[PDB]
């Protein structure tokens, strides 16, 4: 259906893990972004309550980056919890299986969230096992009606080919940007927007280098 | 040298409220001296849960966070669940060798045991996992982790598992109960069963637990 809209077509992936620095950065640099990826490296040392925070902190949309990886019961458990503390959207592995997808989308149904299905991994491991399994884990997201995805800016042909198979109308989303080698302008060839982590927080300014990642987009 | 686990029996705590979860692991305290703590109870009540639990019963915690991110998120997570005070961490294979190594990277720093899952229970996991379940603990093997999570709900796959990692591995196994699994079947191949609802849903979960230990007093 009708995919969600991302400003500047850029999300800031949260992974600093002490909440004053976590609040400080992503307040430097909420000019230019709405939709915070939040995962476990905050959320295990600050508590869920971080993502209700982040919410009514600075108004903006936030995906639970979760990697949801378990059998049906417990995924359908992890789901509630998460969207249950304010969550819009929730990450889940498909490596596990259409039914441990279909838990989550049942979920995200039931509460009006969104799940995204992360088809492929940008690290070097993710060719022992994930990328053999890639093109058939987007097309059962496909044929399950899974409208959102996450795909590696470190492997642009693959990244191409994922877009592919999903269509234009899905939303695609791609980590890897910066730090692990990614380009900005190059992923967005196929991205609907880019995910950066530490290229933006561990920089001396995180402003300028947010800025001057959409200066290099515009 | 591998843990040894109690009874041969780990609680899979999956209540999602900490009065709940407390009042169940104290009916089953004698029973178990180890607990397999998940996401749904953690997400729902805080990280501070795993240091309460090891206070209250003295037992030791597996967190069961089936780890399955790029290595510097997975140290992240690693560290921030030992700091916690989790005894073992368990951690997906199928994002590869880097992914583990930076599990271990870190267990090894903080004295604490990582375990490797490399193939599931439910029916999902012939999709994908199934396929690459051997080659997942051949690579634990090679890089030398200890402990292993594999399947009660196939005996023969959990049995090849078991002709994988060899004797010295200790190897713990779910999806007994709720899932279908035996008790005794399974112990034939790993050196513990995990068991969440039907104890921790059972109208009496002492005499569930106590029922499972009789059924098994034999091994
Ligand atoms: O394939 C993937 C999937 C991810 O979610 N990620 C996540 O995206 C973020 C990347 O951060 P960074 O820009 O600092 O490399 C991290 O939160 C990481 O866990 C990734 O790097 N690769
Ligand atoms: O392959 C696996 C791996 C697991 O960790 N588990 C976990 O083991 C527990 C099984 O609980 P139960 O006995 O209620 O089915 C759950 O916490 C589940 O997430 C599983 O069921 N299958």
């Amino acid at each position: 259906v009708d995919v969600m809209d991302v400003m500047n077509r850029l999300i800031l992936a949260m992974d600093l893990m002490n909440r004053d620095d976590a609040l400080r950065v992503t307040g430097e640099v909420r000019e230019y972004i709405d939709t915070v990826k939040i995962g476990y490296p905050l959320v295990l040392s600050e508590g869920m309550d971080i993502i209700a925070e982040f919410r009514k902190r600075f108004g903006c949309r936030i995906i639970a980056d979760f990697k949801v990886a378990d059998i049906p019961e417990t995924n359908e458990k992890i789901c509630r919890a998460t969207f249950k503390a304010g969550a819009d959207a929730i990450i889940v592995h498909g490596f596990p299986g259409a039914d441990s997808v279909r838990a989550c989308l049942n979920v995200a149904e039931e509460m009006g969230r969104e799940v995204f299905l992360l088809t492929e991994m940008s690290h070097p491991g993710a060719e022992m096992f994930i990328q053999g399994a890639a093109d058939e884990i987007a097309r059962m997201g496909v044929d399950l009606g899974v409208k959102n995805y996450v795909g590696p800016s470190t492997a642009p042909e693959r990244l191409s080919r994922l877009r592919e198979i999903i269509g234009q109308d899905s939303f695609l989303i791609s980590p890897g940007v910066g730090a692990q080698g990614g380009d900005p302008g190059e992923t967005l060839r196929f991205a609907d927007a880019i995910i950066v982590g530490a290229s933006i927080y561990l920089a001396d300014n995180p402003a300028a280098a947010a800025a001057g990642i959409i200066e290099s987009i515009k």
